[PDB]
């Protein structure tokens, strides 16, 4: 009868895409397509399980060796060598000078959560929950909540998406990276922007490279479709790559759900670069208290995955196979949408399809276009024009792309 | 040459046990036992993996069925049914009445840091950040952190271990349960008290119970060694069923580590109970968002082990059958320490040794006598006179009663 600590509860609503893809479910009509799914798909509308990661798993469950006692709180120590290796180069002398340790975390989110909680307490200054953060317009739904949640009150959007013309917008946010209060941090995407898929260009990277090297700026990566985006590993991770040699710091947020298809065992490394190997051992000490209060340590299994897969020489082999996979899948699905939006004199350049690198792409279409799209032809997307690549295949292809320039013709 | 941001970082320090076990490792005395240890060793002084674990893992590595895509943000479905079903009972009315959710964790901890990110916010108002918050003395060395990084920075202890007599200081602490700012919120141990081993008894928990519910208390129970207490699930969730029956609401922090053996798995569920089915949809809604900012779903793999386990008969029989002797070992080697003590006439009493349950125990030394222990015969604990019962085997059994003896009686 009394009242309910649990009454006067706000509800919290309906997110974007699973408010989306409900709506697709009970959609009745036969040629609806739902093109705002958050993983791989195959050309039959299928989650794809990696050969290599099969594979593994029975190499796991035979092994009698293993036990299930806690983790190094920072994690499997394989791992985060194998992880940060990867991203940076076995090549690396920025390895032989002991510059980097990893911190195994829950998936790419963790390692922002864990990356973000520790900057507002020991970057500039100490419990600076006041610096500026940078995060594109648009980017990943959340990286305003993993920073917002983890103390900083602005979050600075610097202009990314140029809408008409549908590519980068460089110097309309490389100046405004001149702007804000300098020596704060920059949480860059590595490679597939999400949710454009437009990258910066090798001699665009130098320029917001040094031009913010110059003058006061801490990079924060994240780098979740390293290999998944263009089908390798040496290019995706080019411009880590290069922030190291020129003689930076950033933390980087590795993510394998999308590359090793490990969505729900959740695994990530954070990448964390230095001077000299002194306070790298310093960060690791109080990254592993941070950790302490948010999990215990973190799951093994895909951790032992991944780590079994890198560091042997003939699954390291399959699985980029694997990765090529996904990849070409995903550049065939664009060059082909590319291709029948041209055929049809579909009014607009349309370059940008093809120019984009990744999953996740902007087609360029404003919420009146795509509303079209939804209610009309039941193509299921979200109104910032974006769509999973791979939900194209071989029989919707055809009926999206007239639908597309339907769209575009028919409605401005 | 410049600047460090990482340099003036501030290191962290060893903690309790991980230095405790470090020097016990090149500790060169070959009469050394380790009773710091943090988890169940068997009588070899081995990790022990539950063959009813390894059955299920074998079963999960042949479902050709299961893919990886991600989960629930509250988790797997089945899990957090089982889980709360377990802690409450099947046939527990309360379920009928929709009155609970789960939500899938990293682990026992996890669950709390949810449960308590959630009540920073939304308990006592909105965004109260002062509510007092129950701890004992002493407790698990992290409700104290796991809280305060939370929000919360006054932290309140009720005295809970006697020092002399060894055993429980009811009133001691029930007094101090009035005097606390009423309507505060109540981590109560379910059963096995880390690190002291005294649970109240039924009556007493009545007492703790209703005295505290006549007058503004919300209970927030950490069951993290349900079964693997006392070998049985019907008893050591008495405490909680009790709660229930009454007509309470709590969260009840769950974790399948110890009583698994899934460390390293990060099992684990919050189990909130409610009024009316009305608010617990309404809490389980902004706990994900919650989840989301810190881990964007929980991992499959431990989850799908203990969930086909408890929906299986046959695998949940032989499950409670492995946790039966993790638990009669323990309780053996708790009659057998104290038959010893006795044996020796020992000066004072040690009833507690054998009226404690669970795998942590206080023998009741201060750390004059532990000093004593750890420098002279090199067994292994904590100044607080804490041993982990597991640590004791057939072979070091006499060794270290006959030290205690000898620390007793040679150091006052």
């Amino acid at each position: 009868a009394p009242p309910s600590v649990f009454a006067e509860v706000p509800q919290a609503q309906p997110v974007l895409v699973f408010k989306l893809t409900a709506d697709f479910r009970e959609d009745p009509d036969p040629r609806k397509v739902n093109l705002g799914v958050g993983a791989y798909r195959t050309d039959d509308c299928h989650p794809w399980v990696l050969p290599v990661v099969k594979k593994v798993e029975q190499k796991i469950a035979n092994d009698n060796s293993l036990n299930h006692e806690y983790l190094p709180i920072l994690g499997l120590a394989e791992f985060r060598s194998c992880a940060s290796r990867l991203a940076l180069g076995d090549d690396s002398p920025a390895l032989k000078e002991k510059r980097v340790g990893g911190v195994q975390s829950l998936g790419g989110t963790g390692a922002l959560r864990i990356g973000a909680d520790f900057l507002a307490r020991w970057y500039n200054g100490t419990n600076n929950k006041n610096t500026p953060v940078y995060v594109s317009s648009p980017t990943w739904e959340n990286h305003n909540a993993v920073f917002s949640a983890a103390g900083f009150k602005d979050i600075r959007s610097y202009r990314y998406w140029d809408a008409e013309k549908r590519g980068l917008d460089l110097q309309g946010f490389l100046n405004d990276l001149e702007n804000a209060p300098e020596f704060s941090i920059v949480v860059l995407h590595a490679c597939a922007h999400n949710p454009t898929g437009i990258d910066p260009t090798p001699e665009q990277w130098k320029q917001i490279a040094s031009v913010m090297k110059h003058r006061f700026l801490f990079p924060f990566f994240d780098s979740a479709y390293q290999g998944f985006a263009s089908g390798n590993l040496e290019r995706d991770a080019w411009a880590i790559r290069y922030f190291v040699s020129e003689g930076f710091e950033f933390f980087c947020a590795q993510s394998f759900s999308k590359n090793f298809g490990l969505y729900n065992e959740r695994v990530g490394n954070l990448t964390v670069v230095g001077k000299e190997p002194e306070s790298i051992l310093q960060v690791l000490s109080q990254m592993e208290k941070i950790v302490r209060i948010t999990w215990s340590n973190p799951p093994a299994q895909g951790a032992r995955i991944v780590a079994s897969t890198l560091s042997n020489p003939e699954l390291f082999e399959e699985w980029t196979g694997n990765v090529k996979t996904m990849a070409d899948r995903i550049l065939t699905m664009r060059s082909e949408l590319r291709a029948r939006l041209e055929a049809l004199k579909t009014p607009g350049t349309w370059n940008h399809i093809t120019d984009q690198i990744g999953m996740f792409s902007f087609t360029g279409l404003n919420p009146k276009q795509v509303e079209y799209l939804v209610n009309e032809k039941h193509i299921y997307l979200l109104p910032s024009g974006r769509i999973n690549v791979s939900g194209l295949t071989t029989k919707n292809l055809d009926y999206v792309a007239t639908s597309i320039h339907e769209a575009v013709t028919k409605i401005q």
